[PDB]
């Protein structure tokens, strides 16, 4: 049963001026989100992303259940984002968190454009989680 899967996710954000600051002065547009690599399909070991937000958004606990995984908002300061990827796994572990620094164009920078890509490594998963980890496009080392 001796087996290690890896799996890679990106995480990422996008940050640009609002042209119209909001009807709360919001200066930027900017989406964060988790994705597979190309030719990957995240979504057969992902069981939900969840985005939580600065205190200040309505409904700051954002969930997508399939993807695309992201959130789309409008804002005037970047803040550091917990994001929990939630597994389609029975045993331990069944999330893994990142903290994400969701940081904005300031003093008229072009966009933001960012991309941070994760290794997860699974030790000896089940037989079932296995199945959906390589499903995914995971790799046995
Ligand atoms: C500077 C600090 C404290 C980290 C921070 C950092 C960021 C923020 C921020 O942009 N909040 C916010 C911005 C837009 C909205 C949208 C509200 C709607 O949909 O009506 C809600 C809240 C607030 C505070």
């Amino acid at each position: 049963n001796q087996c290690t899967v890896q799996v890679r996710l990106e995480l990422g954000h996008r940050a640009q001026l609002r042209k119209k600051p909001t009807t709360e002065g919001f200066t930027h547009d900017w989406m964060v989100f988790v994705r597979g690599p190309e030719q990957c399909d995240i979504q057969h070991f992902v069981e939900k992303v969840v985005f939580w937000l600065h205190d200040s958004f309505p409904k700051p606990r954002r969930v997508c259940k399939e993807p695309p995984y992201k959130v789309e908002e409008s804002g005037y300061a970047g803040f550091i984002m917990p994001i929990e990827v939630h597994f389609k796994n029975k045993e331990e572990p069944r999330k893994v968190c990142f903290t994400y620094d969701l940081f904005l164009n300031l003093e008229g920078n072009p966009p933001v454009n960012h991309l941070r890509c994760e290794k997860l490594t699974f030790n000896n998963p089940t037989t079932e989680f296995r199945y959906k980890l390589l499903r995914a496009g995971g790799v046995m080392v």
